[PDB]
């Protein structure tokens, strides 16, 4: 599924990803636009032989696991397959997982090169929620 910019964002707002850990809604629908172009089913090997899935492009060395990745850890507990899917349920949760701790949405590039420092809010514009 390719999604509308307020589409995902409202979808995310239906799983409370708005002000998660202190992060604005905008900050996560930017982060999905560079990520993936907001579609669910992308997948982008990495040069460490990792595979970045899903509209969040969630990485199977430490995240979710793939079957194919030495020494992936699994920390959100699911198969990557899972953040394919049109539901953005599982990306949702395991984008909490993932700045639960830790550098927070540093752990995406596109966030930190794209989206932090800027004005984030801009990216749920006209968008009913
Ligand atoms: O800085 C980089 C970047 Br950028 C990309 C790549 C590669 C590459 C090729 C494909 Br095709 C691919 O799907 C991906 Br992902 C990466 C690559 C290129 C030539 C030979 C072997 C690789 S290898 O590394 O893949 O063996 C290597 C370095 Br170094
Ligand atoms: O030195 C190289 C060179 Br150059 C190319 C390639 C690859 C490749 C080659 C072709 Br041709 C292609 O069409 C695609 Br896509 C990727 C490749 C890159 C990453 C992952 C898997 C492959 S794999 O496909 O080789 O398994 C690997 C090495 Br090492
Ligand atoms: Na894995």
């Amino acid at each position: 599924k390719v999604f509308g910019r307020c589409e995902l964002a409202a979808a995310m707002k239906r799983h409370g990803l708005d002000n998660y850990r202190g992060y604005s809604l905008g900050n996560w629908v930017c982060a999905a636009k560079f990520e993936s172009n907001f579609n669910t089913q992308a997948t982008n090997r990495n040069t460490d032989g990792s595979t970045d899935y899903g509209i969040l492009q969630i990485n199977s060395r430490w995240w979710c696991n793939d079957g194919r990745t030495p020494g992936s850890r699994n920390l959100c507990n699911i198969p990557c397959s899972a953040l394919l899917s049109s539901d953005i349920t599982a990306s949702v949760n395991c984008a909490k997982k993932i700045v639960s701790d830790g550098n927070g949405m540093n752990a995406w590039v596109a966030w930190r090169n794209r989206c932090k420092g800027t004005d984030v809010q801009a990216w749920i514009r006209g968008c009913r929620l």
